[PDB]
């Protein structure tokens, strides 16, 4: 099975420090932004160090990385046009860093309407992507599933499969399925978790999932708050969670955890990555996970 979390792709060190910071998690796979996930301040890449953290995966037993677009960006955006066309011209360079990273998804939250309302917004979602694929590109933009907090398309199966209609070179796009997102949308995963997969098959279909992003989360199904909680510690539970990164059928798919650090203050934070990743493989829940993150037990 392929679990891992996103890590940082910074500092000098930037693909090697990324690599080097999986492995200590003990992960075979990994999800990284190629700068920082807020901005869309990148550098060149020669500066991305591909070869050297390359070849610590190979060392390492990491096999795919998955690359995750800035967070900011949104063509869904109708009423500030800079912030789309700068979206499409940051997502076209986005796939050639992805590309030369060696990752074959390039995972995006569609886009909002900021007020525009859902169905402007996918029509503007439709016409981004339109000018942004490639027929020769070989990276797939995961378009994710959302939580719908804001106002963000994509919070179900029919939003995404709208978009994906609309696209012309629409096999240059994937899913990316949140576990978080998907419950916080109201898709029963809780006790229904195969029921959620087949409608997602129904509308979407499988054959598109390529990116599994594995959180627990602070709220109700429904909720549409999107705050991702450390696994098992959340609305969704252990048992569901370890059950959809088991699931028969998705064995190839890459598990990401993008989990809240561990810490009673702000100051000190760690990563639960490590502990969550060892508890998943045991299939056996820790209700002392976080007590053994914020002291260094294992
Ligand atoms: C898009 As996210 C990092 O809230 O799962
Ligand atoms: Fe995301
Ligand atoms: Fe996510
Ligand atoms: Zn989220």
């Amino acid at each position: 099975l392929k679990i891992g979390s996103h890590v940082s792709m910074s500092g000098k060190k930037m693909l090697l420090a990324a690599s080097e910071e999986a492995a200590s998690y003990g992960a075979n796979t990994f999800m990284i932004y190629t700068g920082a996930p807020q901005n869309t301040k990148r550098k060149s890449i020669e500066e991305l160090n591909i070869e050297a953290g390359r070849q610590h995966m190979q060392a390492h037993g990491i096999e795919e990385i998955v690359v995750h677009a800035p967070y900011i960006i949104n063509i869904g955006n109708t009423t500030n046009l800079d912030t789309f066309s700068l979206g499409v011209d940051f997502l076209r360079a986005e796939i050639e860093r992805t590309e030369a990273i060696g990752a074959k998804q390039l995972v995006l939250h569609p886009g909002a309407h900021v007020g525009a309302g859902v169905e402007a917004g996918l029509r503007q979602i439709i016409r981004g992507l339109n000018e942004v694929l490639t027929r020769e590109q070989n990276v797939q933009i995961a378009l994710e599933t959302m939580a719908g907090k804001g106002s963000e398309c994509g919070r179900t199966f029919e939003e995404l499969a709208y978009i994906i209609d609309g696209v012309a070179y629409n096999d240059k796009l994937s899913v990316c399925f949140d576990t978080c997102h998907t419950h916080d949308a109201g898709y029963d995963i809780v006790n229904d978790f195969d029921g959620v997969l087949e409608e997602f098959d129904r509308i979407i279909g499988l054959g598109r999932l390529k990116v599994l992003h594995i959180n627990d989360s602070k709220n109700p199904r429904g909720s549409r708050k999107d705050r991702h909680e450390n696994i098992g510690f959340g609305h969704i539970g252990f048992a569901a969670l370890n059950y959809i990164v088991h699931h028969p059928q998705l064995e190839d798919i890459p598990k990401i955890l993008e989990t809240p650090y561990v810490g009673e203050d702000k100051n000190n934070k760690k990563p639960p990555y490590k502990h969550e990743i060892a508890m998943l493989r045991a299939q056996s829940f820790d209700d002392q996970l976080l007590e053994k993150i914020n002291a260094g037990a294992e």
